[PDB]
């Protein structure tokens, strides 16, 4: 299909079209990305990913052609502590993408070890939720709690200051336009807080025509429940 | 998801979220549900269907919510005989739905022989464009070219008189409003002729919670092509 879209305004238990990897599942009309023990608490060591099933026509080659797409999703973070980790991203990704061996913690679940900072060895465009930065384990993040855009690294493209809040929803907007090709991420917190990061990237040169779409999230020895409550996608091939 | 859209203006040979089934086939950015030799003609004895792969969520028990879908699409037919046979039909069934035995010809790639009359044996909600209506073999149907909804049986609920052109497209809306529980059906050829159809239906009773949409076509002694031009679904769960 040329157009695509649809809508989770919560998720139910019962989910037909969702690729669950990792531990990813359903729990109270919400996915919880990472694992939680018996009374809904947070745990270490735990990566969990969710796919739409349906494939997305990102771009075509013989008209050439590219899609506009807007995400819309909402999310939040709770910790029994304060140095929750280690975030949630929201990824692109060939159609047939699994978790990487050892991605966990502050890979994401989205990177290999061995390749996570190769651009040549990536296909994968994400928006991070980055809430560790601890640079003994995490050299190639900023000092400091961030919102980034990567582009087949795990060392984003760019990134912008953010504030980790316990327990509260943080609603977000990525959309991208083909006509400037600009990836603009907006997110605001319920009290108008809002940040902003954007970029300009080439779809075509990063990702094959067809992909999929989803969400990704790890724990690594610090860890944060990654709750994701709602979510939209529309993608439409259009002529620039 | 409580909504799902997707629009086919054309069908590229590259697809990725559509299921074939029998000898549907992608030939000059158009769906051939039914086989046709190298030159492009129709053959006899074939029979073909395509289901969208994203099933859809047509109802919710706990919540006590049913969707509001629109389907559009077009079609042609073509034939070098004088009695072209033996029609297409949009259908909505259970997600595994597949191919009955040896419901070739008349039951249109939809029922069995042993059931096609018996509804507390069939889960299926079908328009049917029928246009072989020989009163000796297809002894259910009406004298005459017809448009007809099918609720568990191949012998219509309802039908109306319609006329098959040779070669040209025929546009199609079937829309179902959940408030009314009217199953609309208008039909219109490029010089505006229009054909109109309506029946009240509860889908509750008949389908399932989640369900598959498609189209299929067959043809048994007689033939022509059955061919599906473009097509837009769009489905949301609202509250009755
Ligand atoms: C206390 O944990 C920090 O220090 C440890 C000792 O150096 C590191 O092993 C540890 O790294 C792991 O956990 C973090 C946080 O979950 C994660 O980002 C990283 O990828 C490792 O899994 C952390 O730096
Ligand atoms: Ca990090
Ligand atoms: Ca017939
Ligand atoms: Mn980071
Ligand atoms: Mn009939």
């Amino acid at each position: 299909q040329d157009s695509l879209s649809f809508g989770f305004p919560t998720f139910p238990s019962d989910q037909k079209n969702l690729i669950f990897q990792g531990d990813a599942q359903i729990k109270n009309n919400a996915v919880q990305l990472t694992k939680t023990d018996s009374n809904g608490n947070p745990v270490a060591s735990t990566v969990g990913r969710i796919l739409f099933s349906a494939q997305v026509h990102l771009w075509e080659k013989s008209s050439s052609r590219v899609a506009n797409f807007q995400s819309q999703f909402s999310f939040s973070l709770k910790s029994p502590l304060s140095n929750g980790a280690d975030g949630i991203a929201f990824f692109i990704a060939p159609p047939d993408t699994t978790i990487p061996s050892g991605s966990g913690g502050g890979l994401l679940g989205l990177f290999a070890p061995g390749t996570a900072q190769n651009t040549s060895a990536n296909q994968v465009i994400a928006v991070e939720f980055d809430t560790f930065y601890a640079q003994d384990s995490n050299t190639w993040d900023p000092n400091y709690p961030h919102i980034g855009i990567d582009v087949n690294s795990i060392r984003s493209v760019k990134t912008v200051k953010w504030d980790r809040r316990d327990g509260q929803s943080l609603n977000v907007l990525v959309t991208f336009n083909p006509s400037t090709r600009n990836l603009d991420v907006v997110a605001t917190y319920s009290d108008g807080t809002r940040y902003e990061v954007s970029y300009e990237v080439d779809v075509r040169s990063v990702l094959p025509e067809w992909v999929r779409v989803g969400f990704s999230a790890a724990s690594g020895e610090q860890y944060q429940t990654h709750t994701l409550e709602s979510w939209s996608f529309t993608s439409t091939l259009l002529y620039t």
